[PDB]
DNA sequence: AACTATTTATAAG
DNA sequence: TCTTATAAATAGT
């Protein structure tokens, strides 16, 4: 196992990335179908190249999002760090 | 114990798979975010159009960057991933 | 790439 | 909530 930290190697991160992201798209695709929901993923690498996923119409979702006015779940890496760290392994 | 990628017809099933499988997505994203040094943004509407969001850093900054993006880029759908797991066995 | 030793993700109870 | 048995994810080789 590795602990979650910046892959300092260059050929490593560009491989982990290229596959770990397909994972994210997979898990999303699956959740998308199972629970019947719209999803939209957006990934910029360190060199600002775009990679995107959407169960359906990407921009229709990103729009719906801007219009949303109620409060709603909003997580950051910090939120998730402190939800796994408050979870003694 | 494994499941088929198909609409959970039960109501309090999907509403549980969802609530946890999505924290997985956020997790997997959070990890990829840190490891390979990249900006990521998740947008999920459930079937009743309640919003859930994740962003490694600033959601707005990423959604902007996205609308500015002009080059071609990786652009997946459920179809693309169906036909990438169907052409695999 | 491909293989497998390991770890993680999660379905049922 | 909380295991736990089964399964998927991916780091090492």
């Amino acid at each position: 196992k590795i602990q979650i930290q910046r892959i300092t190697d260059e050929r490593n991160r560009q491989v982990t990335f290229t596959k770990r992201k397909f994972g994210l798209m997979k898990k999303a695709y699956e959740l998308s179908v199972l629970c019947d929901c719209e999803i939209a993923l957006i990934i910029f690498n360190h060199s600002n190249k775009l990679f995107q996923y959407a169960s359906t119409d990407m921009d229709k979702v990103l729009l719906k999002y801007t219009e949303y006015n109620e409060p709603h779940e909003s997580r950051t890496n910090a939120d998730i760090i402190e939800t796994l760290r408050k979870k003694g392994f």
